[PDB]
């Protein structure tokens, strides 16, 4: 279904995942909500990823535990337990970035994207080529 191109980073320790398109950090909220904010004194833009297999993650919330998810309408959200929409297929793009493609819908290539204004991009809006799916790893 995809490419194999892995970026070269490592999962021993948490991160942020900062987006080139309007400069914000992808941001999980205690009800669930997911967003991103460009205020990096945030508590909620700590992440920590594992991987399931190779080049699959998990990305959880290292304060709240919340693992994020895509629903079944491509809305990105903060799941309590683990489940199949919490599986993303992390890949490099553009030779330097990190994407993250739903595995339940990959097919489809619906990504974790953020737009200019901060709000997520709903799956199915989403699409190789953009800059709202580009993201960068970045230490706490």
């Amino acid at each position: 279904h995809h490419h194999f191109n892995l970026p070269p980073g490592n999962y021993k320790k948490p991160t942020l995942l900062y987006c080139s398109n309007g400069g914000h950090f992808l941001r999980i909220l205690p009800d669930g909500t997911v967003d991103g904010t460009r205020d990096r004194s945030d508590q909620h833009i700590q992440l920590q990823l594992s991987a399931e297999s190779v080049g699959e993650v998990y990305i959880k919330s290292t304060e709240t535990g919340q693992y994020l998810a895509m629903d079944t309408d491509g809305l990105l959200y903060g799941s309590q337990t683990p489940n199949e929409e919490c599986l993303f297929l992390e890949r490099l793009e553009e030779n330097h970035y990190n994407t993250y493609i739903s595995k339940k819908h990959a097919e489809k290539n619906w990504f974790v994207g953020l737009k200019k204004n901060g709000s997520v991009k709903r799956g199915p809006r989403t699409h190789y080529g953009q800059k709202a799916i580009l993201f960068l790893p970045l230490p706490v």
